[PDB]
């Protein structure tokens, strides 16, 4: 008998993630990783958050048991995850509107929304931003839902096309998904301003679009409370929307797998029926999610003295992301880069689209060890005092 | 505009998972959950092990980065699951035919081999014994795959019916998916013996079955090396084959999400392409696993100190489970039940297959507080010295 994988064609490699394996693999030790979005320190390090670890310790020496949790996860979790998203006080939360499954990461979280949509709704097609996170339409079409792409970035002038995004949009159905980065659009950095926000959300309830929020960078780019602005504008408007957060970044977790699925509909009996296929859904992907990294969430934003500790550990990241911004471009200046670059200053998060051709993002790999996206995004969290000048002296050699 | 979630139509509850809120809403005092397929110790609980708090600490102390691990997880953790299921100096392993991927739990590897499954191969049917784990059928439909039963159990004589498994597998094709479950078998605790197995696997190479283990509780029945001698006949005969395994059970790691899927092909070439395509489905879904329960496996399989202790607190389990098997049904005896239960000590694993109808399991349910899955499966290992008396009693009741 001939094998059944006998035929299988090899997969390509992950635009991101198969990048992390060229670097981890360049034997050249001036080699410079700006791909993956991943936060570094002032020593090119991605340490273990302090008020990490002290939740860990405390784990260690209380925990009894590692018995299943339930299928949605831990219950604080779920609360404390709508707070921070809805507000204290929401009424979403008061008239028992939201649910929340905690998930393996915002990308399980995505996964989850995109299987229980294809399976137990009409749901036939998501709309994307142009460009987007690469893995948006991986995650989707393998659910089973097309994508489509709508207007977003205007690479003349590095801005929001916000009449091209509207004009693209009057395509969309109702009953098509949107999704919408909450804030740090990845990769263009560039976020709607509030005044934009509240006019997509008009529009999404006229036209009857589902909303969906990747939110992945809560925290990154002014506070807490002022990245959910646009998300909180949609969700005084609409009967029905679906949050996929992660604590990935916020929480420096990455590989504990900690994030959520949210769902909101008219009321609380749609939503609990909603919810309860959602759970099916979970329960024949990864049966029920890990405990570590989302109780180590849960119990930082349970607790004052810690939760202070984290809030102070992620203004200093998002602070010295602001820091690397402006030394960015005042270095390429004095490197001698013709070009202005001030743009970059305008832009949130860890990421930006740097103006680079694919060819010129070859070059810098191939020929100074400089890594970063083919698509000419960068990771300014990955930039140092120290590596700064190397990294700039490599830019403007390809210009 | 109607909205999205409005025509959704509710899923029931898990037939397992579902038991613990049910449970946990009796208010009658002394009742007793017989459910879900944890392990129980003397005093009705369910601790850390030793090795895992010891190896928990080793990684507070020591780990300095939560950076996101690759896709395919930490390469310890998949040799060290090869040795185990194929032992050391396999030639599967010497020849580098296999590739693993650690994966959320047993559940979450079954649902990467399903998507791998469903949109690479020409796999259109896979077989499963009746009766089976419930959420077998639910995975693999989860994919698209259409998912037929072969015969298995004799409820008569309480053993294997191995006859009708033989016959009634005969119109599976070549290129369908046959699950077999490694030892101890979900829900029946009845296993084919060596020669059965032997027999098995001659049958699959020559009608051409793809093999799909579910290994979720190695060393349960006999002993690691001897649980594994099924799989292992199926391993030196066959080109091709997946094994879906879980720690969740075995190192007591539950809520951690611990498990891994193994791919089998005819050499290094075609598992390699193969494995590329997995690690693309595993992408689409939760992006990469969950670091923390992995890392104590490995900690502890890769050292022998630690690996030592681990293998006698999962001998302790197994003997805990054997003497509540011979308690069980001499209780039942003393407290009158004339129906015999002997069969129950010839069967494997934390259950006994009762054979009480759905009807006396709802009554047992309702009328004393004692919780069992309605298909008469009881949970041995939570039975205790102090509760053995009182659910004999109620058994003998409702016989
Ligand atoms: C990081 C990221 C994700 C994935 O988050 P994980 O928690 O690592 O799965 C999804 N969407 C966007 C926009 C991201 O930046
Ligand atoms: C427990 C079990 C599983 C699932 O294991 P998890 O690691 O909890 O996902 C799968 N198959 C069988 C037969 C089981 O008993």
């Amino acid at each position: 008998h001939v094998g059944t994988f006998e035929n299988i064609t090899a997969a390509p490699a992950d635009p991101i993630l198969g990048l992390a394996d060229l670097f981890r693999a360049d034997e050249r030790p001036g080699k410079i990783n700006l791909g993956i979005g991943v936060y570094k320190d002032e020593t090119g390090k991605t340490p273990v958050l302090t008020s990490v670890k002290k939740a860990e310790q405390y784990l260690l020496e209380n925990e009894t048991t590692k018995n299943y949790l339930g299928i949605d996860g831990i219950p604080e979790f779920g609360r404390c995850t709508q707070e921070l998203l809805f507000g204290k006080g929401s009424a979403l939360i008061n008239d028992k509107r939201a649910r929340t499954a905690q998930t393996p990461g915002g990308t399980g979280a995505l996964r989850v929304a995109a299987d229980f949509l294809a399976k137990n709704t009409s749901v036939k097609r998501v709309w994307v931003s142009n460009p987007s996170w690469p893995n948006h339409k991986s995650v989707f079409n393998s659910a089973g839902l097309e994508v489509r792409e709508y207007a977003y970035y205007d690479a003349e002038n590095h801005t929001l096309d916000f009449d091209a995004l509207i004009n693209s949009l009057n395509e969309a159905q109702a009953g098509d998904v949107v999704l919408f980065h909450g804030c740090c659009h990845n990769p263009t950095g560039i976020d709607p301003t509030l005044e934009q926000w509240q006019t997509l959300a008009q529009l999404s309830v006229e036209k009857g679009w589902l909303p969906l929020f990747d939110f992945a960078y809560q925290g990154f780019a002014r506070g807490l409370e002022e990245d959910a602005e646009g998300l909180r504008a949609f969700a005084a408007m609409h009967k029905e929307l679906i949050v996929a957060s992660s604590y990935s970044k916020n929480f420096g977790l990455y590989n504990e797998r900690v994030g959520a699925c949210t769902l909101v509909a008219a009321d609380s009996e749609t939503v609990d029926r909603a919810f309860s296929q959602m759970k099916a859904a979970i329960r024949a992907n990864y049966s029920n999610p890990p405990a570590h990294g989302a109780s180590v969430v849960a119990t930082i934003l349970s607790n004052d003295a810690l939760r202070a500790i984290w809030e102070q550990e992620l203004t200093d990241m998002r602070q010295r992301i602001q820091r690397m911004r402006q030394l960015f471009v005042n270095t390429l200046q004095e490197k001698g880069a013709n070009r202005d670059f001030s743009f970059i200053i305008k832009q949130n998060g860890m990421f930006s689209f740097s103006g680079l051709t694919k060819e010129q993002v070859l070059r810098l790999r191939e020929e100074f060890g400089v890594y970063a996206v083919a698509s000419g995004r960068v990771n300014v969290a990955g930039m140092t005092p120290d590596n700064m000048a190397p990294l700039c002296e490599a830019i403007v050699a390809v210009l």
